[PDB]
């Protein structure tokens, strides 16, 4: 057969997958995926039949309920979603090579005829607020507006939920929490504010950083009340004390937080629509929001009538063409992001009158795996690992800010470096076992053997770790001034991960005030329009601190939903 439907119709009727009249149920293909499951079982049941030692197409780190049609189309060949970041040996029936080529908002102006027909029709739905984006900020806004009495519709352009938020690892920053007190840590919102402004080179808007520090504990409390585990508290770069909260044992914070938000949305019966892209914010004759035009992949264009729209579409770090026009030093670099993080949300905000700010400030994460092409958490360094070059020496304070750490690594021989750690560091952070499972953390029982395996001077490496452990014992790094030295690298076996910088976060975006309202270039509010999360600018200034984006998306998403519900 040439496609999956052709295979099935040799022995089945059309109504085995379709509704009685044949129309597609909705853009999430709810009815159709329910029929796949009726014969094959749930995704976890299918996964029992497709196990590999270290990977499985049907049992991954993605949260929520991943629809079968995310990867299996019926009437045409289709792509494996995991191929956008990995290259596992798969043999999916009727597959084609991964390729993402989404039309821009400007190119969609070519659908003049279909769009005018949709806008001439009745609105498909009439609600109070529409939220665009199913990342951490969007789910937070949808839940808080619903809890404040508003009727919401939440839309997502991709086939799966979570955006970049589901990939987060290192933690969520907050001060002075009950969780910090239980681990004997002393902190304050004032200290988090001061670290944040200094880390951003004082470019941040101080009123928005005051919202970030002062609401941080309340956001950790709100997530914990909904069922999240934020009890493990570690250190990230540029922080005075440990404040990055994540699950017990050092597991990833992102997939966990997104799964909690999704379960809480399902409990409240929130209308969530996949494969549905927001295209154009609609405004009335007085300049206030009246609704939004959307494009469903399977059902086409339609509009929703509403008093408020909350844009929560994330950043644009996957789009290297746009990144290079703003910061040419990052042209041609690989990215840590999901395939849809290209900035179309910024285009929608500008078309509605919103102004942008700080667009030139873009962050490279210092440690992407050279072998796997995926981000390696900064929590590996925070829990104790060091960085060495090909000559086997340390060369930088490993917990400095990301701008300085990326530059340092690029200055070394081969433009890459190695994370080095032992079993004491491995057992303190369970996320490290995920890098061992991916095959990007080679190990040996001596540093001479490990240096030979990877191309690092072995004698120098051995001497480097001995000296570092001596610095840890005395309490002061006289070589690179690293201010926190948590563990000596001397238990069990040794591990190396080859790393280099990659494009990771865009600190600029739509201009918002402290109530999350979007403003134009004259600094006037656009009534009914809100923004929250990485789509906004002014919170992180010239360099974001690790742990501060998960904090931002919960705080500003929650505030935007409450403000939009009150606006009504
Ligand atoms: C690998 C990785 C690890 C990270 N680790 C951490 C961590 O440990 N700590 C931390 O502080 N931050 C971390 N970050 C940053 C953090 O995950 C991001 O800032 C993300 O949390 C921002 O969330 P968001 O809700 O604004 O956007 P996202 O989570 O990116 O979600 C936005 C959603 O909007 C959808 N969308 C876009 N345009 C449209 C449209 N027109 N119509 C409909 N839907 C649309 C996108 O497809 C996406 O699903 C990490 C980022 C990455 C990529
Ligand atoms: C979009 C919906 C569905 C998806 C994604 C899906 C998935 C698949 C795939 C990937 C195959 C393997 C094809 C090949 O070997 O070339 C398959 C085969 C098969 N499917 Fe489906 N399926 C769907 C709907 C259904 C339904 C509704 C039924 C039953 C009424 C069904 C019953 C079967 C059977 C009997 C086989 C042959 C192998 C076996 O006996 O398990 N499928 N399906
Ligand atoms: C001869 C039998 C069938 C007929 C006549 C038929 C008809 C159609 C049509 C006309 C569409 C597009 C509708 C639109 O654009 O609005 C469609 C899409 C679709 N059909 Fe079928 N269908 C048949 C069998 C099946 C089978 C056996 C399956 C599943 C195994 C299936 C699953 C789907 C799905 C998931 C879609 C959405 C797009 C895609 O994945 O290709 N159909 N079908
Ligand atoms: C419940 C939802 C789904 C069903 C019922 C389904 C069905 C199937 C079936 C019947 C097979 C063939 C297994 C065999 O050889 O015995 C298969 C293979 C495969 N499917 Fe799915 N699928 C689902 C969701 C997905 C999703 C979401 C993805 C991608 C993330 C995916 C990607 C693949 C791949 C890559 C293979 C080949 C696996 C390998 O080579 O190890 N499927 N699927
Ligand atoms: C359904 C699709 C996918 C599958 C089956 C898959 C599979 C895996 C596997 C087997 C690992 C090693 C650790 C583990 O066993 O969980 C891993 C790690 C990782 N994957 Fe994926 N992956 C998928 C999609 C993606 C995509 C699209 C991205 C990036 C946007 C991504 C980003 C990462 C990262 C950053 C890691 C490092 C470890 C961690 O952060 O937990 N994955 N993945
Ligand atoms: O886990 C990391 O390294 C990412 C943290 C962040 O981008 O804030
Ligand atoms: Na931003």
């Amino acid at each position: 057969a040439d496609n999956l439907a052709e295979f099935h119709v040799q022995n089945q009727e059309c109504d085995s997958c379709h509704t009685p009249d044949g129309e597609l149920s909705n853009d999430s293909l709810t009815y159709e995926n329910t029929q796949c499951v009726s014969c094959h079982g749930t995704l976890a049941e299918v996964a029992e039949t497709t196990k590999h030692e270290h990977y499985n197409a049907h049992a991954s780190h993605f949260p929520g309920e991943v629809a079968c049609t995310s990867c299996h189309s019926a009437h045409e060949k289709s792509m494996v979603y995991c191929d956008s970041c990995h290259s596992f040996d798969f043999n999916m029936p009727y597959a084609k090579k991964w390729l993402r080529d989404e039309p821009t908002i400007a190119e969609l102006a070519k659908d003049k005829s279909e769009r005018q027909a949709a806008l001439a029709s009745a609105p498909h739905d009439t609600v109070d607020v529409v939220v665009v984006g199913s990342g951490g900020a969007g789910f937070s806004a949808a839940i808080s507006a619903t809890d404040s009495g508003a009727k919401v519709i939440l839309i997502e352009k991709e086939p799966v939920i979570g955006g970049n938020a589901k990939l987060a690892a290192g933690g969520m920053n907050a001060a002075w929490t009950d969780q910090q007190k239980a681990k004997k840590i002393t902190d304050s919102p004032e200290l988090m504010f001061e670290d944040t402004m200094k880390g951003g080179q004082n470019i941040n808007d101080p009123a928005l950083v005051k919202v970030l520090s002062s609401h941080s504990k309340d956001s950790v409390d709100w997530m914990t009340a909904m069922g999240a585990d934020l009890t493990d508290v570690g250190m990230m770069g540029g922080a005075s004390v440990n404040r990055a909260h994540r699950p017990t044992g050092g597991a990833g914070v992102g997939a966990h937080v997104v799964q909690v938000l999704y379960d809480n949305a399902v409990k409240r019966n929130i209308d969530l629509r996949m494969n549905t892209r927001g295209i154009e914010v609609l405004k009335d004759d007085k300049g206030t929001v009246k609704g939004i035009l959307v494009k469903g992949m399977y059902k086409g264009y339609y509009w929703v009538k509403a008093d408020a729209v909350i844009l929560a579409t994330g950043g644009f770090a996957k789009n290297n063409e746009r990144v290079a026009k703003l910061d040419p030093s990052l042209k041609g670099f690989i990215s840590t992001n999901q395939p849809g993080a290209v900035g179309d949300g910024l285009d929608v905000a500008e078309n509605a009158g919103g102004a942008l700010k700080d667009m030139q400030y873009i962050q490279a994460h210092p440690t992407l795996s050279v072998k796997g092409g995926v981000m390696v958490t900064e929590a590996v360094r925070g829990n104790g690992a060091i960085l060495v070059n090909r000559e086997g020496k340390r060369f930088v304070n490993e917990i400095t800010t990301r701008d300085k750490a990326s530059a340092a690594i690029l200055a070394q021989t081969g433009k890459s470096a190695y994370l080095i750690f032992d079993d004491s560091v491995r057992k303190s952070l369970s996320k490290i076992d995920k890098y061992i499972g991916l095959g990007v953390a080679p190990t040996a029982d001596s540093l001479v053997k490990l240096g030979k395996m990877e191309g690092i001077d072995g004698k120098a490496l051995t001497e480097t770790v001995a000296r570092y452990n001596s610095l840890v014992s005395s309490g002061k790094d006289t070589d690179f001034e690293r201010p926190n030295l948590p563990r000596a690298l001397n238990e069990g076996n040794y591990y190396a991960i080859e790393v280099t910088p990659g494009v990771h976060a865009t600190m600029g975006g739509v201009m918002i005030d402290t109530k999350a309202e979007v403003m134009n270039a004259k600094k006037q509010v656009i009534p009914g329009l809100y923004g929250a999360g990485e789509v906004t600018g002014g919170v992180h200034g010239a360099n974001r601190l690790g742990g501060n984006a998960i904090s931002d998306i919960i705080t500003f998403g929650r505030l935007a939903g409450e403000e939009a519900a009150k606006y009504s």
